[PDB]
């Protein structure tokens, strides 16, 4: 009946404790053996390794490699699972959501907070949840973690130790899995194929992400643009503004918004940015700063890199960023 | 019996909806009137305004002004309440925790997610919780929000809309308030005066905070040091490392850690950083990067600014950052 491809990339799920600390050492065949994963029963699992990478530290070039491999596999597989490091899982899931347009199959990313060989490892549970969801007659890019299925472009890693490490940010979970029971939280009907798969791996990697902090000077904006960076993401305040008083930050940004996309997201985790609610937000908007609305940091960053691969025109970037491609952002 | 000082600074709690959006318009007398706050019954509340500031957008100079005003008030008051904007509440609470050593009285910061004049405003509830805790025979810097009392140097704003907007990060709450009932979560005995109050407002404001993202180049480190910044905070990965492969970020940091403190915190909210667990973390540590351990971003940033006001020696900064002054960091 079904054919699944499991793609290994390294990560904690591929790691073992050594004298040098945790080290990515396992190929996908060893992961599946050590996590006691069934390779058959109404399906056949095939496996493969993305060579010379470790998704403990994913590089954007790896996104292009993974996107090309996943896109080729769509022909030959009913479902695709990617095992990946947790720290950038959400970035890969988000970038794949923009690089693979209208996947006609489930692409499910997972990892583990614990190596397989550590006591109470989450790796077997998460691989099994990913396999169960990849066998569903659905399409899109998802993350399987701690029995949840989440839209990939809505996931963030919220903690560094706890097993419930991934959350859907400002968006419902897709589903919850209890064994052979899949409970759809958004209707299965909303994840059906709709148009033909397209591969688009264009991107500009020089996006810099700053936390907005009290006293942060406009000198930092001069510095990153002199370092030749092409987009700026600000982890800003809920009011969505920047100071005019005792500060050149807003005035130095207003000078460069005609030529450089400056995106306002939040340092806070939940509920997004609304630059209209406060006078300070409206002042920021009137400088040509682009609101990230309800997007994750991971979606904002990957989307802008992808957007800048297409155009240097800031109005076109503004339109791309506010286009809802795959439910990464509210309409 | 008791004397309390309520200090107004602006913020959402001082704001009203205008045609220009929310605007900070209310002095503390109007806040207390509009939130129907009792000014007596076993206490007397006096009030005052920090002039020519709006804590919607706090500036570090305002920290020095507030610290000096609060420190003077310790003589004449049993308790001190500061009403403040929510977006930088946690930064002011953390910086006051370093600038006012051994306060011999409760200093309680609060604000509101809603203006007083909006339906279902949290402002009255939060002011009342702050007053109840400021009447306790305790000492320290606390935040009152949504019936919780939290250690100031452990608070972060976690969301932009929800009323339960502040959390104690990697540390228990101090107390929970149900009316005239205060339930201590950490024993009241642990917040007693211990040595004489000292004021220390030295700080260096040029700290820049970067999110670690895939492909972020060492060119950004050259840029911020050429802009004359004196400390770098990295919102890094749970594994606590930075790439050597297809990257000069770690190698460019290793060049400047002898002269510039580079602090590793997390982009994730909960559970802190452990640079020993992974080989990639140990490689980062061996470059002279300073771990923030379990500290909030708000404590890390304010502590480093305060640390850099005292010394330019990176070993002395490393020792200051890992000194547990007021339970901002694990020992």
């Amino acid at each position: 009946m079904k054919k699944l491809l499991i793609i290994g990339t390294g990560g904690t799920i591929a790691s073992a404790k050594t004298e040098q600390g945790y080290k990515s050492v396992l190929k996908i065949d060893e992961i599946l053996k050590l996590a006691k994963i069934k390779l058959e029963n109404g399906y056949k699992i095939d496996s493969t390794n993305i060579m010379n990478i470790d998704s403990t530290l994913i590089h954007p070039e790896d996104w292009e490699i993974i996107a090309k491999e996943v896109f080729k596999a769509l022909d030959d597989y009913d479902g695709i699972i990617i095992t990946h490091g947790t720290d950038t899982l959400a970035y890969t899931a988000s970038m794949l959501s923009f690089m693979i347009k209208n996947p006609n199959k489930p692409i499910v990313l997972t990892g583990s907070m614990l190596p397989i060989t550590e006591n109470g490892s989450d790796a077997p549970r998460n691989i099994r949840t990913a396999i169960k969801f990849a066998m569903e007659d659905v399409a899109g890019v998802f993350v399987a973690f701690m029995d949840k299925i989440m839209l990939g472009c809505r996931t963030s890693k919220v903690r560094t130790l706890g097993l419930n490490a991934f959350m859907s940010i400002n968006y419902p979970d897709v589903a919850y899995v209890k064994g052979e029971k899949i409970l759809y939280n958004i209707p299965k009907e909303k994840f059906q194929p709709n148009g033909s798969p397209e591969l688009d791996t264009k991107y500009e990697p020089r996006v810099v992400v700053l936390r907005v902090t009290p006293g942060l000077g406009g000198e930092i904006i001069d510095a990153v643009l002199d370092a030749g960076y092409k987009g700026i993401v600000l982890e800003g305040y809920g009011a969505g503004g920047l100071p005019y008083r005792k500060s050149n930050l807003l005035s130095k940004i207003k000078e460069i918004t005609p030529k450089i996309p400056v995106i306002m997201t939040t340092q806070a985790l939940y509920d997004g940015v609304d630059m209209r609610k406060y006078e300070v937000g409206r002042k920021a908007l009137e400088t040509g700063i682009i609101p990230a609305k309800d997007m994750t940091k991971e979606a904002t960053i990957t989307k802008l890199m992808w957007a800048l691969g297409h155009t240097k025109d800031v109005e076109k970037i503004r339109e791309i960023m506010h286009t809802n491609y795959v439910n990464e952002i509210k309409s």
